[PDB]
């Protein structure tokens, strides 16, 4: 029942009671752990709503109050009647914040309660979504002093009237397949980059082309929109020592904004809920720049550094990886664009876990995702045992729309 | 039921059926994953079935399933168990068992070598001096003047649980740790408690930074006895850096033979509580963990200073820069001295091939991602991008409590 997690570097032991409120499945069983797997009606709705309202009223210290019973009854009546319901603004904000609070794969949750929530439930068209999104981007970018935010479009109804942002992130670089067979730009987006074209986008076929938004509203087909360049903050990547670095011609965008997830609050599903925060250096420097299936830039940098790339044991890949990551952090900091290094971020997460354990009885966390992609054990989270479980409200994965849409 | 794992860097998808033969529990449930948790006498009643599963596996492996030899063996063991409450493995079965416990070790990234394990049968051993002799032979054989050879020495199995054979050391070779009155620690902090026990048992500690610990061996449930491994049998490597000449001046060195000696080997229900086994090091074990863990030698700062790195702010990644250098030094030193060692790139690449091979020829390969991915440069190694399934198969290596916590001292 009561599980304990130990930090092997500090011997601190925390007891977890919060998992006892877990509602969803993990993918694992008593016989097999799938911890490293990336993707493991009115009757259904009322209990979910009740579970939520119960959490909500408990959070505001009015559990079992008339207000609580009342709201509970109203939603109940509303569900029986409309076959669904609408959250009060207070509930929407609470749900979104807690969905972030419960995101076990996010290392930046110490900032969870500071989320700015933009209620776009009154939106009806793609131009309307473009407008809300532009406002979100400008607000969150804040001239480089990034502020976390989420914009929530209309909840699902019959599934045939769903709002969806086809981009995987609000801001990303295009990817095109060249004759060479090689890939131009970002390989992760090679496909999406084609669906835009299949829709009319005039791709400049460059290495870092900010992609166009492809917005889908109420179920209709999606439409394109170029984000005002003036609203997309970018950072040119240079090294605080290697002047040849700038010659690599590298740059990245300052606003990380996941837009393909689904937010579940009290049984209601918000299929278009783009959210943004700020980068942890390694996401760009290690993953986006050095993944073999991404910009795959290690060799080139090792060459410029003139490292012995003959034998893997010279650790040239590692040496270069470090310098590159030093450059990302140096550049962003140089331009006063918010960014956090993996040491500082992981340290904050440990502090957050302790806070959560003390004030909530636990903190669902996915070690596989929390531990940074470089220098793992020199960060504190590596030595921290973690329990992963699913709590709602939550952010869930959902199929890419172009594999579900009925034109 | 089939389960597929995908490698997100190559899109290669594998199908696992081997997990179906999994009996033991993981620690996880449908509602919770305990994947990052370090540590999540039998009855005749439970023994024969464990023995049969094993013998069935063994006989299938030699292509004699259902043979008369197979049936005769089951009958023989059956009788022996009912007769003596336990049973003895044939030499062939012991070797097969030991090799498969390694093949089944989900946290081991070096398993591509599993079939080549050298097995030393020490089941006729009866005393601590006898254990010391077997252990000296294992170390000399395994060390092979730097050309390391994997090996395991298997002492007598558990009987009533009151006559256990145990190697109290956690590794055959490891450095002493000493807690100083000012609160600092001299040597390896990981071995402080064991060092204290050694001293209490009579070991005269030289109190240095790299003192090789004595073996504390327990035979037949008797009190443990101390023994010094012949210095000439302990191969060590002075650590220096190819470009930094001041690195050598840090006075660092490590032993070349990693030999875990505190695990329990289970084969067909039998429990081998003393089964020291050795392979060769992956550089990061030493360079990242033993040297840079805050709770181990913790040398990151000192190296960083010498490199004159900007240690004012973490975002300078001075820790990351120094970590790479230290790891370059470890690999370089071992290679120069011609002592077997493998870097994490080579090791993980090999593990991916081994895993794929296993899926195709065996139906799977239980693997613990948390342990398999190296403690540095995780995503630039192929294993990071490889989905894995973790489950427990027997024969297997299991954890057991430190003997000093359970031993009934006879005086
Ligand atoms: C404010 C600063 C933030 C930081 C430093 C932070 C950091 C991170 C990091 C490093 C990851 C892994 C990304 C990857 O490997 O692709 C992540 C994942 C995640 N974060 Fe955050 N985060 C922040 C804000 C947010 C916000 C505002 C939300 C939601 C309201 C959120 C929800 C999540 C979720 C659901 C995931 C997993 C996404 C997936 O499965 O791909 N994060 N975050
Ligand atoms: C050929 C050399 C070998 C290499 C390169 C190799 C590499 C590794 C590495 C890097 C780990 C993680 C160690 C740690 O983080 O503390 C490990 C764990 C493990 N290996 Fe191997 N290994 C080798 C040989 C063996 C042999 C001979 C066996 C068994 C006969 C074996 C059984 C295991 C087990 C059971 C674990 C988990 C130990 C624990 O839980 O502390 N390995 N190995
Ligand atoms: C297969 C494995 O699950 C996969 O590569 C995971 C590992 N850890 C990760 N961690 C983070 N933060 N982000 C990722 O995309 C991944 N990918
Ligand atoms: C808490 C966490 O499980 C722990 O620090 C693990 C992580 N991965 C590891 N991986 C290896 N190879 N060895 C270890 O000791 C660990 N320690
Ligand atoms: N810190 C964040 N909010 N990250 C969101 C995911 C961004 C993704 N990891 C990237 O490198 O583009
Ligand atoms: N490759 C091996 N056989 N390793 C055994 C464990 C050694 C242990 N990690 C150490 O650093 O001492
Ligand atoms: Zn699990």
């Amino acid at each position: 029942r009561f599980l304990k997690v130990k930090n092997w570097e500090t011997d601190v032991v925390l007891t977890d009671t919060l998992h006892l409120k877990s509602t969803l499945e993990t993918g694992c069983t008593e016989h097999i752990c799938m911890g490293s797997i990336m993707l493991p009606t009115k009757d259904q709705l009322f209990p979910l709503a009740k579970e939520f309202l119960d959490q909500y009223y408990s959070s505001i210290k009015r559990f079992g109050s008339k207000a609580h019973m009342d709201r509970l009854e109203e939603v109940n009546k509303e569900i029986e009647s409309t076959s669904t319901y609408q959250l009060k603004d207070t509930e929407l904000i609470y749900g979104a914040k807690h969905a972030w609070r419960n995101a076990s794969r996010c290392v930046g949750r110490i900032q969870w309660s500071k989320l700015q929530v933009f209620d776009a439930r009154d939106c009806t068209t793609a131009h309307g979504m473009f407008n809300y999104i532009c406002n979100h981007v400008k607000y969150a970018t804040n001239k480089g002093n990034l502020r976390s935010a989420i914009t929530i479009f209309p909840q699902r109804t019959d599934g045939k009237h769903d709002f969806r942002v086809w981009n995987s992130q609000l801001i990303r670089y295009a990817g095109y397949k060249q004759p060479d067979g090689s890939t131009l730009g970002d390989p992760a987006n090679v496909q999406f980059t084609e669906i835009c074209i299949q829709q009319g986008w005039k791709a400049p076929r460059g290495r870092f082309d900010v992609l166009p938004l492809l917005l889908q509203a109420n179920g209709n087909d999606p439409e394109l929109f170029q984000i005002p360049p003036e609203l997309v903050l970018e950072v040119p990547i240079r090294h605080p020592k290697f002047d040849w670095f700038k010659d690599l011609g590298l740059k990245w965008y300052g606003l990380p904004a996941v837009s393909n997830m689904l937010l579940e609050i009290g049984g209601l599903e918000f299929s278009a809920c783009p959210f943004s925060g700020w980068y942890m250096g390694t996401e760009i420097g290690v993953r986006d720049y050095c993944d073999n299936s991404r910009y795959n830039i290690l060799e080139e940098v090792a060459k410029k550094m003139d490292l012995d790339m003959r034998k893997t044991s010279s650790l040239w890949k590692d040496q270069a990886l470090v310098e590159i990551n030093i450059a990302v952090l140096y550049s962003f900091q140089s331009d006063k664009v918010t960014i956090v290094d993996h040491h500082s971020a992981t340290e904050s997460f440990i502090k957050h876990m302790e806070n959560e354990y003390r004030c909530r009885g636990g903190c669902p966390a996915d070690w596989v995702w929390i531990v940074p992609p470089m220098s793992g054990s020199i960060t504190p989270v590596f030595h921290q045992e973690m329990l992963n479980y699913r709590l709602t409200p939550s952010f869930e994965y959902q199929p890419d729309p172009w594999n579900t849409h009925v034109w």
